[PDB]
């Protein structure tokens, strides 16, 4: 699998913070969580 971070479903969206880190954060539930949704 050449990709495997860059191409979350329809709805999540991964940012960081001033810090640095990585989360994953929902704008249809709008709900913070640390986790890979993704299925190949």
């Amino acid at each position: 699998g050449s990709s495997g971070s860059s191409g979350l479903p329809y709805g999540w969206e991964e940012a960081y913070t001033a810090d640095g880190i990585k989360y994953f954060i929902n704008h249809v539930t709008q709900t913070t969580s640390w986790i890979h949704p993704v299925m190949s």
